[PDB]
């Protein structure tokens, strides 16, 4: 459908807002920073498609303690105005807190180890996710939303710049460096260091990613090697070879106690818990 008439400031071709950071990758994917997007336009575009976003977390053993703050803050900040389906995978269904949800938002508790996590997405819940949501977003539970995380992130496949490495040279990236591992990346390769804690995309692309990562992890297991940073290492190999269609800035994965609040971050949207 057509967008309706909208009144907003004209984009200025010769006076770009963000001159301090790279806002597009060399394969022409946007890198999402505050000041690159008009959220009203994006909200219109995605609401006209009746977009449903699946937010998936694993909360095992003591990590169930983090669910209340995670879900409460997601209610304030994550995809507000859009349809949201939370999928909470846990070994303790009874410890999932009772959190009040806004309209058009639902929560499913799925009762159940990075390889086990990939199995849930690509195998056990494959049909379900295809039937229920348009996009899947995969995050860690020991986190809280502090600001807007919305449809600006949505795209066929995204990763997020790891907050410790966004300013680093590729030699410093903690990729798997042993050629015996399927996640191996040599010193002269690499675009970015993506964090394992925040990635997503269309259901089909996230399933493709998890299927590929699971295969790679099984091959490594058969060869008696475990990648240095586990899923994160495999995600980085996958995203090197299959370029993401958006990259999220570190606004989307931050640790203020560890890293402060640098000028390059206008907002701190999703953060580690103090």
């Amino acid at each position: 459908v057509s967008l309706p008439r909208m009144v907003y400031p004209q984009p200025k071709v010769l006076t770009p807002c963000r001159k301090d950071v790279l806002v597009v990758t060399p394969w022409l994917a946007p890198i999402v920073w505050e000041g690159t997007f008009n959220i009203d336009i994006l909200n219109e575009q995605f609401r006209l498609q009746n977009t449903t976003i699946g937010l998936t977390v694993f909360a095992i053993k003591k990590y169930v303690a983090f669910l209340k703050l995670f879900l409460e803050t997601a209610e304030k900040h994550f995809m507000v105005g859009h349809r949201v389906h939370y999928y909470v995978f846990t070994d303790q269904p009874a410890a999932v807190p009772r959190v009040t949800l806004g309209t058009g938002r639902q929560l499913s508790v799925l009762e159940v180890v990075s390889m086990r996590r990939m199995e849930m997405i690509s195998d056990f819940c494959e049909r379900r996710f295809l039937s229920e949501v348009d996009y899947l977003v995969c995050v860690d539970v020991d986190m809280e939303f502090r600001d807007h995380v919305g449809v600006e992130i949505l795209t066929p496949l995204f990763g997020t710049l790891h907050p410790s490495f966004y300013g680093s040279s590729r030699e410093a990236f903690t990729y798997e460096r042993r050629p015996q591992s399927q996640a191996y990346i040599p010193k002269d390769e690499g675009d970015f260091y993506y964090m394992g804690a925040f990635f997503g995309g269309s259901v089909q692309e996230v399933q493709r990613l998890t299927r590929a990562c699971h295969q790679a992890m099984m091959v490594d297991q058969a060869n008696g090697i475990e990648a240095v940073w586990h899923l994160e290492s495999h995600l980085n190999k996958y995203l090197l070879r299959h370029k993401p269609t958006k990259v999220l800035s570190p606004e989307y994965l931050w640790d203020q106690q560890l890293l402060g609040w640098p000028a390059v971050l206008r907002k701190l949207r999703f953060t580690a818990v103090p």
